[PDB]
């Protein structure tokens, strides 16, 4: 339980405007550990991938064309209850609607530019986790604060 | 759209808190762009002016006299849904009551010291900004972070 | 009214965390007036008596056994409203569903481990403040920031 | 002597970066307390006249140059030996040799992308303030926190 | 060796200027241990004997009367090296003179009102733990971060 | 010139203890431009590499055990006099010794758990980036805010 996983992804956006950093520490703060971590271009194929659920959809070729753009930071936490918390983290869809002290909500302005990607849900994140990494890049023996779990 | 401005001002409290350059990160941390600035200390007839929707009401002498008792740091800031973004920003009225994560619940503990003010409305934004700034005040050429921006 | 004070307690989890100094800043940067500070390591039965509510759970066992496990910050805060305001500003039990900006929502993680504790009322703030406090230890006078209360 | 003030100007880049509220906030936490504010693009005039010193120098074509490609913030500080603790703030010509910790040191890279601009004595402080404000910009009637000053 | 103490105080303008938490989180992010913590106002009694060695000094009446004028936030840390090390994130004795990124150089401008007291050596934090705390009131087993110490 | 590049290494006590964020954002705030990133549990061949160096000596075997102990964060950043830049941006050697707003200032307190490891030279620079990362790794086409060079 205490090992579920979420996979988040520093945009093209947020890395060029070096949210990187800043965006780490606040899951580092809260106690989730960093599993996963790597800065990469991503090619057409892992784009189309990812965004597959919205390949029906119009704007379907301007997110591939996005996250195509530039270097994107990908990562993977673990920790109980990830998943929610970390879209809790981040905020909603839309900036200008997210609430003050979320990611999205202190940083950012347009739906098209909002900085970060989180895994909606506990198979949304392991389909994208195993979509973005190999098991190799992946921590096998994870341990938090001990002072985190009772 | 993208051109939208909102009026803010910190009032005499903040400015003695020492709390402008907080609030000014936050803005710029956000994304908007700062358009207008300058420190003064308001003269009765501006506030009065200012306030003038609450020249019937009682309190309305003791809104006049409070803005008009120390230096008030006046702004204008630029941006995709500026105005209502700001207000969401500085939390409600009561400070009190204000969430975490804004203004006015960071740092406020009393409605009649609650820190800053913010338009609360396109129409009232325009009313404030052409009543506390002169256009040669204001910058015409605005451009923001091209990694806000869709 | 603005004397109104609640009784915290930094549990033996944030002291070890070191969120102290970061759990104090927050408060007296809300305005709230340090009354009461000191560190210790809560006996069994001031422990008891703290969540003697609870004595008839079966939880209660576990709440006194980590309480007594290490040291404490127990303080005292003093300003208007500020029993339900440092509530609101810790968040919910569960640290998971507290929202970002808050103190659980952005450090922790576990109900168990939930970092601080702030009295849930004035009554129950009135009595854990002379339980765990002795009036000496108490500032008798108090004066905060006079840009704070109108 | 409580009474020394210093002119600060947050360069075209500085501005760009969004790093005004940061370096305003670095002034206030010291305790100098801001006497003149406003944002504005200096016309050539103005521009020649501040870096008049070195008019029989190369690079000064390329100094009044870049202080009027955009919007730069103008503020007077006022304290005690401000116009040295102000420098001391900002680092060293070279932001790569400034220590970390001082603005230069953490915001910086190149010289000619500096960030911020400080007197380098009282009087010439004294003729760029007198130069960049009108009297009517500042205030005369400055108090700071009683806590700052024995 | 890692066994070392030192005798923190924040002086009454620290307290009253809203320094306390932050100076707190500064030693508890360098790794040092809190092992003792208590708000107070000192009596002469106690005021004289922390300054006794200045007590043949004209200055020394004036230290008496500052640090018994209010709340006083007394503190003792341990750590490998903390008595030079805390003196180090403090500052010189004159906060205009101290560097950027230290206590004093960050919030201070007048040697009188310079917030924070440090040992200046491992006998004089002997004393001065002795003086300001009752071994009642310090922690016996200290425990730091394992990661902190090799 | 500007094209140099530096390797930084978030060692095993900084990963445990929740620094990377907070390092990354440093550097990234300077202006540097994050080339390559990622976290990895180094063998022992690769440790014995890095370390190279030292390998007649008595304490290289404590290196490479410690390096080896748990996961890294690996990173390659590029800038003006990024090598030297770096360096001074984390201190010395011995981090009670490093100054406050460097890395080992600021969190550390042992030789031994010394945080973070930053190339001593160009050479070293660029015989550790190959040594650490695959050319495919690391980014070919770099951009740094327009505002940061001259």
């Amino acid at each position: 339980v205490n090992k579920e996983r979420t996979f988040l992804a520093v945009k093209p956006d947020g890395v060029a405007r070096g949210l990187v950093g800043e965006i780490i520490a606040r899951y580092e703060k809260k106690g989730f550990v960093l599993v996963g971590l790597k800065q990469l271009v991503p090619t057409k194929d892992l784009a189309e991938s990812h965004y597959a659920e919205h390949k029906e959809r119009p704007f379907f070729g301007g997110l591939v064309s996005f996250i195509t753009s530039g270097p994107v930071v990908a990562m993977v936490f673990e920790g109980k209850g990830v998943v929610a918390s970390a879209r809790l983290m981040i905020g909603v869809t839309n900036p200008l609607a997210s609430a003050p002290g979320s990611i999205r909500g202190d940083f950012g302005v347009d739906v098209g530019r909002n900085i970060i990607h989180g895994s909606d849900s506990v198979e949304s994140a392991n389909r994208e986790i195993a979509l973005w990494f190999k098991p190799e890049e992946l921590l096998t023996e994870v341990k938090p604060n001990p002072n985190l779990y009772e």
